[PDB]
């Protein structure tokens, strides 16, 4: 029976640890997948964690150029959430060096993105067998969330982008059931730049924060509705979610257009609360070190900048990197309203330590009804290793 | 369907082994995570052992510190009982560095604490998911059993410390139905000390024997019924079961206050027989070697020092440490009453030995109608490794 | 319930990636078997990628001499598609170093043969234990398939071969239901050579792709009906899909004999669309290394050279070897006629490379109605390894 | 549903290879359990591999005085048969340096014996938890048969041994049903001595082939009906199916009294097939090496000599050892006798060899109603190890 994703995100105060792998540290002597891009999506039953591996171990020789991005040895596994990306508990999911995955109430859907960057296949799976593609648009590096999609009854909706990771690029929205293509649309976003979008259920509707890799410091943020129309802009919030960014102060906000000027950036996540937000970001503003989640009341449909609550995951003196969203199914959290929870992914190597390679953990955070006391959960691992 | 733990306790006249996990004998070579802390804990279906992991494994240098008690990098995981805590075999449980967990009937529910010592959070979770929380409520390492929790028709308990581990603390009785919280006691022990209570079912209410690290060498006792009114004093038996203490001879027991003025100590079990009381504890009275448990007749009503039975599971020679109890679900033991099984950690490493790293592994012995011979199963590692 | 397999081949435009193991790079630091010849099959719930071990592990002394084709260490087992063939996820299916597997609907069947070379004996295998036997009947090395056997409405159907590996051999059509072999037929081919068949289920029929390692160059044909009635030939196209082979030029198809003088060969497969065929082989035409299938309009029923597609998965830096066919259940693919999906093996060490072993990796592709890219997903691995 | 194992033992014409687990090859780099005794039994479901670990792992410095037979650090695990006794696959059964194991229809029954040598305790375990107990009855060495138990419309029954190991001993069954012992008989056969009982169902009754290591070459047997009344004698057959044992020219039968002058022995099996029967023995007379079965017209009730049929398994250049039988399920064979399956030890390291440790892989072998032809599956592991 198809999963009811049609309730609204509960109203959380703080939020609480979900799990921790510890993959790094065990990777020093377990045989565990080098990695990238973690995610986390839950099923009616349970919760995994799905990830890019590069074809390849920790501790061993193949884990040297570790940080090219995207090779024909990457693959999208998973594990339960909390495990190491650990070689014998793996499911194998798709071939990809980009992908995106969730469950509808009856099976897993995958989505992986691989192949030549000019001309790239994303591969859509349901049920460990593939059912549907999606070949490249734009033929520029066709890619996706690096996040959980999102199926609301029955129909599982995600994004992908195909273009310049500077520039303008194009953006689309599309709809599957049972893993295969029902539908799609094209995002008119002028001006504006959407990358690895974080996405999760409210009120019926898929709602998403993202990445603006061209010029915008602030996340750009759209609605979709199951028909497929949508409603694209920047999280109104006057403080800037993305890294590298300005300081906080010197920033305005606006629900319309790309604010700051700096050019690159890093996949965030973000859950509206009625009029509210609550914002990740990376403590360095130049950095990918540390991250704390911020609510500001109003922060979804005004320039607002009053901040009711800071909580932080992990301290400025330890690196962290992605981060994104998912929600508890209700069938688990035994809940009225779906459980807005996130993950952060932990970076250790290449390019900021002296290691051949780059990989990562991650630390997972949920919704809940009081304030939670900061702290650090980082990677603990010991650089460089055996090497 | 709701398992129902309400029959009383088996009298025992004897213990039998039921598993021997041997993991830091393979942990020599194979993947296992540096541990400490373990304990076992049964559904309906199956008795598993969680353990809280350091982050790290056996003969890989990220096991260095770990003795270190709390960190952000430990995590309460579990296995089949009887298998080494390696990290193939192993379920992710909870994020934590003190723990406790018991399943239901329908699923199993965990509680584990993490956080900083001044605001230390405790997320239960119940079916992989985290459903509620504690917050540090004395602000100084809020804590919990380190042992196996108690569901009696539908809803668990379990007990909570926060604050000094030697002077007065404070300590809670949590209830919970389905991982939600619907009920806490504050309970009034002035001059008492009470520590990873070890906990059973027994005619329907619960049943702990726990520690007092403050001045006893006796141990606390609190008989909880499902409505949260209690019933707190020491083991009666004028025997002290706790270590460090002092000898038998020179005890004098007491059913109300603390004896000895020892300070220190270490987790322990006792099962109610009737009048009587299987006790545990090391065979050395100063330090963790060793491991015995005895039967005092009117042990659990009277300052009692009458000895029926005495059993040895680990002799003198051989390295013990923390040990409590669970008991056997009707639906898997096939009797007629709860069958009491208990557990002894048997610590490697620091304080003791020549390493850098600590951790343990287990023996678990249960009920049984007849006397069993003595021996030792000892932990059976030979220190120092390849460090 | 048993599995309907009586539909007709799905007409495809273009293949997708399913998977790719990374076996050999994952085997420098993991626990990986040596292993060669792997195959796909799919049950109605999921798809398993078959190997046959040697015994032996990656980077350890016992991958010696794992070249040698035949021993008593060799081992029919299983893992699900995309997983590395390592030691703790692996199940168990025969003794063998020649095999062959499918599922009926309701279970797994597997034919494993070994023995001495001269009175080889092939145990069939249905629910993980054996059922029925085939003896040597020519007494010289029998074997089968080293692909997915054909199930179609209950019985499985399958080819086996026994006899020199140059001059003329004996070939036969085995059938089982529930693992009890029900029927058998002798193919007669005098002139003809059939080895290691590719098979799949079309319009309620078996149809396999073979290899003639005696004179041929382009493969043989045979459709097989499930009264054991049968249609043996080679596949028309007037493009040599076997290696080592000459020019396409210079050759001249038929339907009926081998062309070309070249002896030896390599595994292959084929896929009939109507008229056309889908055939694979590998770019360079003397040695094997690359991967490429065409589709030749006609070229199922005639001496066509015509090519309507051409797809690259494996470039011609890279090496190859053995690729098979296999369809994905009407039970998975949610569609209407069976997916055709095929394999292709990557062999690494002797006898082209610097190491003491030999073993390979693979990469699985499928259907689809869609034309894709060119691309390589090779191997990846450095050798030589540590040794 | 119980497992009805009334039926008569098929009438096999030869054997055919089941399983090999290549446990000592892999264990040179894998993490496979240092082990001994090894023996199937099958469920419902599937047939397992159990075995005696010795606390420690191959290639590892705890594998050192891995002769000694038994230690507190030896524990009964499982595997499914085929697989290696490697870690991560393993499944905990009992503590034990002695065991038997098998399944009733409805959940697993294990054996394990452990403790001290002059009070040694038999825990039976059912559905994975404890439930009885035997203790030892005559103080020296409490054990039992190292192979599979016995079954039959829900009860189960075993053989014990408690005394010497050379001079008269004593024996007795055991019947269980649901894990609780229900009945027990002390079996007279004074000058007969019982080990390690090998045994199978057939026609309603228990027959079991054992080990007489006080001076018979050739082995006893006993026909135990379910009532708990018994048939004691050996195994009429004129050939000595023992290990040492002296030429079979120079040998006379005996269905009554234990012939030969030769005193140890080693574990082995037999079938009785009408009034014939099945017997393995090792190919040395002198040693454990080589292994091969021989079928004796009338050899079961009568001092025949006259062989039938003879099947090579493994060659007299490679070490073998024990091996035991056991049946495989009707619901699995699909037929309608019980299927004769027996299992080979091979032994590898002391006494035999230069190594430090002592462990073994294994080969199964069933039915089958033909002749199969002579080989050799042994062990092929490359000694000594790194150590
Ligand atoms: C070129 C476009 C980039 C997205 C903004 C790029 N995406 C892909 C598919 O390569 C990401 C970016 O280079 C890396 C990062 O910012 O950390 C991860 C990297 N993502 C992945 N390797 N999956
Ligand atoms: C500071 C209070 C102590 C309890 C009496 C302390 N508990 C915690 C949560 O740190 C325990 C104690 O220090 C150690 C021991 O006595 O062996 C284990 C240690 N327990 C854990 N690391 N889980
Ligand atoms: C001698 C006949 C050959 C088939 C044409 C030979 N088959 C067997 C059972 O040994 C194959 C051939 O030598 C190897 C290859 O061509 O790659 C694989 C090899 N196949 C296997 N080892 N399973
Ligand atoms: C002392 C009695 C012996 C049986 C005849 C002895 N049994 C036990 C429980 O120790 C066996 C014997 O010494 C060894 C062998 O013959 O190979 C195995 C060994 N068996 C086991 N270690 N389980």
């Amino acid at each position: 029976t198809y999963m009811n994703n049609t309730e609204a995100i509960c109203d959380a105060k703080g939020f609480a640890p979900f799990s921790k792998d510890n993959g790094i540290r065990i990777g020093s002597r377990g045989h565990i997948f080098v990695i990238r891009e973690p995610f986390v999506s839950c099923s009616p039953i349970e919760c995994r964690t799905f990830f890019l591996t590069q074809g390849s171990l920790l501790n061993d020789k193949h884990s040297n150029g570790t940080v090219k991005d995207r090779s024909p040895f990457r693959t999208l596994m998973s594990v339960e959430v909390g495990q190491s990306p650990n070689v014998y508990q793996a499911r194998f999911e798709a071939v990809a060096w980009s992908a995106t995955a969730c469950h509808d109430g009856k099976k897993w859907m995958t989505v992986g993105v691989t192949g030549p960057d000019s001309k790239a296949v994303a591969v859509i799976h349901y049920g460990g067998v593939p059912t549907d593609v999606v070949n490249s648009w734009a033929g520029d590096i066709l890619r996706t969330q690096e996040s959980s999609c999102t199926c609301i009854q029955g129909d599982c909706y995600w994004v992908m982008t195909d273009g310049p990771a500077n520039r303008q690029a194009q953006y689309r929205i599309y709809k599957a059931n049972q893993g295969r293509i029902i539908g799609q649309t094209d995002i008119s976003f002028n001006g504006g730049h959407i990358e690895e979008c974080s996405c999760y259920p409210n009120d019926g509707k898929v709602e998403c924060v993202c990445r603006d890799g061209w010029t915008g410091t602030n996340r750009p943020v759209l609605v979709i509705s199951p028909d497929l129309s949508y409603r694209v802009g920047y999280l109104c919030a006057g403080i800037p979610s993305d890294t590298p960014r300005g300081e906080d102060t010197q920033f305005t906000g606006s629900c319309t257009s790309p604010m700051g000027n700096q050019g690159y950036g890093v996949k965030g996540f973000g859950f509206r609360q009625g009029t509210d937000v609550w914002m990740g970001r990376t403590i360095s503003r130049t950095s990918r070190s540390g991250f704390e989640i911020l609510r500001i009341k109003n922060g979804w449909t005004q320039t607002s900048k009053e901040q009711i609550r800071k909580q932080v995951v992990v301290d400025n003196l330890n690196w962290s990197g992605y981060s994104g969203s998912f929600t508890l199914p209700v069938e688990l959290s035994g809940k009225d309203c779906l459980v807005p929870c996130f993950w952060v992914e932990m970076i250790r190597g290449k390019p900021e330590e002296k290691t051949i390679w780059t990989s990562s953990s991650s630390i997972v955070m949920c919704g809940v009804d009081y304030e939670v006391a900061d702290w650090s959960w980082h990677d603990g691992a010991i650089l460089p290793f055996d090497i």
